[PDB]
C-alpha cells in the first residue's frame, strides 16, 4: 500500500545507474512524515559489488522493483499493528547504494558503479516537499540495519537541508534501529573498521561534520561507529539496539554448548553494549539475539521492564513536546533471552 515514485532527478541513482527512488503512502491530515531506510549490508570494492549484483541485485538496482510495498510494523497504517505512528505519512527509501547511506559518487569512466546513498536521501526529501512534506511539522529519519546506521550518517544532514531550503519549523529526528555496532575484539579472526575505510573511498563516503572534524582524513570511519557519531549529532536521536545483535555476533566471528571463553565473550558484548548506550537518553536494547525491529509485524511485542518499543517511542514524542512513561529502556541481565519477551525464531 505504499506507491514507488522512481526519483525525478536521474542523476540521484541505484549502484548500476538505474534511477533510485521510494515508496509512499500518504496520509491527508497528518503533519507526520517518517521516513525509512532499508538496510541489507554494503559492497566495498569491485569483486564484491560484482557478487552482490549477481544474487542480490535489489539492493543494488531500482529495474526489478515492485509498483507497490506494503507497510509493516512501524510503517503500517493499522493501529493495531503499529500504535505509534499508524496516520503518519509513510516513505520507504530502498537500500539501492550498498554504501551505508554515505555515498555521494556517480558511475563514470573511473567508476564502475554509483554509490550516492547520501544523496539518495537528500534527493527524496526534496521531491517530497511537493508532495506535502513542505507542511510538515516532524520528520522522523528512521532505518534498520545499515539503514540504522544510516540514520546516525545523514539525520543532521537532512536537517540542515531543510533549513537552508527554508522550511525551519519542521522537526528532524532520527530513529536508528540494530545500526549501532561496536569496533571491538572480535572472538576469533570481515572486520567492520577495514572494510568501511576501504568502502568510504571506494564510494565518497561523507560522514557529518561534527563528527569528521573530530576524526580527520583518514579516520572518517569511525563515524560509522554510534557511539562515536552520536555525541557529535545535534537531531534527537533514538537508538534501537538488541544487546546482542546477529550482525554484530557475525562480524565478531561468532557462530553459535558454550564453553567458558564464549560465554565470557558474549557477556562482556553485552556489558560493552549496554556501557555505550548509558548516557543516551532515547534508546530501547533488550537482551535478545536478534536483528532488526522496526518493521517487523510483531514489532509491539518485545518489552524491557515492562514497556514495549511503541509505548517507549510515544513516551519520547512526548517528552520533545514523565510518570510511568519511560524511554531509556536498557535490558541489565547478562544473556540472550534473559528477558521472556525476546522474538522466538
Ligand atoms: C548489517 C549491517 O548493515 N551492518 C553490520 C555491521 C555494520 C553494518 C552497517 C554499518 C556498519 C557496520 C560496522 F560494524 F562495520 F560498523
Ligand atoms: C540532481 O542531483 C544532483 C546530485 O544530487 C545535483 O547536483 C543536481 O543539481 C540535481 N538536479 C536537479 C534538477 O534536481
Amino acid at each position: 500500500d505504499l506507491r514507488l515514485h522512481l526519483l525525478l532527478n536521474t542523476s540521484v541513482t541505484c549502484n548500476d545507474g538505474s534511477p533510485a527512488g521510494y515508496y509512499l503512502k500518504e496520509s491527508r491530515g497528518s503533519r507526520r512524515w517518517l521516513l525509512f531506510l532499508e538496510g541489507g549490508w554494503y559492497c566495498f570494492n569491485r569483486e564484491n559489488c560484482d557478487s552482490r549484483y549477481d544474487t542480490m541485485r535489489r539492493l543494488m538496482s531500482s529495474r526489478d522493483w515492485p509498483r507497490t510495498r506494503t507497510g509493516t510494523g512501524i510503517l503500517s497504517s493499522q493501529p493495531e499493528e503499529n500504535p505509534y505512528w499508524w496516520n503518519a505519512n509513510m516513505v520507504f527509501i530502498p537500500y539501492c547504494s550498498s554504501d551505508v547511506w554515505s555515498g555521494a559518487s556517480s558511475k563514470s569512466e573511473k567508476n564502475e558503479y554509483a554509490f550516492m546513498g547520501a544523496l539518495i536521501i537528500q534527493e527524496v526529501v526534496r521531491e517530497l516537499l511537493g508532495r506535502g512534506l513542505s507542511g510538515a511539522k516532524v520528520l522522523l529519519l528512521a532505518g534498520s540495519s545499515a539503514g540504522g546506521t544510516g540514520v546516525l550518517l545523514n539525520v543532521d544532514r537532512v536537517a540542515e537541508q531543510l533549513e537552508k531550503l527554508g522550511y525551519p519549523a519542521i522537526q528532524v529526528r532520527g530513529l536508528a534501529d540494530s545500526g549501532w555496532f561496536l569496533d571491538n575484539k572480535q572472538y576469533r579472526h570481515c572486520a567492520p573498521t577495514e572494510a568501511i575505510r576501504r568502502g568510504i573511498r571506494y564510494w565518497n563516503g561523507v560522514v557529518p561534520e561534527r563528527c569528521r572534524r573530530q576524526f580527520q582524513e583518514g579516520e572518517e570511519w569511525n563515524c560509522f561507529f554510534g557511539y562515536k557519531v552520536y555525541p557529535t549529532l545535534r537531531s534527537p536521536v533514538f537508538v534501537v539496539q538488541w544487546l546482542f545483535d546477529e550482525a554484530q555476533l557475525t562480524v565478531d566471528n561468532v557462530h553459535l554448548p558454550v564453553q567458558e571463553g564464549l560465554r565470557l565473550y558474549i557477556q562482556n558484548l553485552g556489558r560493552e553494549l549496554r556501557h555505550t548506550l548509558k548516557d543516551v537518553p532515547a534508546s530501547f536494547a533488550p537482551a535478545c539475539l536478534s536483528h532488526e525491529i522496526i518493521i517487523r509485524s510483531h514489532w509491539t511485542d518485545v518489552q524491557v521492564k515492562g514497556t514495549s518499543l511503541p509505548r517507549a517511542l510515544h513516551c519520547w514524542d512526548r517528552s520533545l513536546h514523565l510518570k510511568g512513561c519511560p524511554v531509556h529502556l536498557v535490558d541489565s541481565c547478562p544473556w540472550p533471552h534473559c528477558n521472556p519477551s525476546c522474538p522466538t525464531g
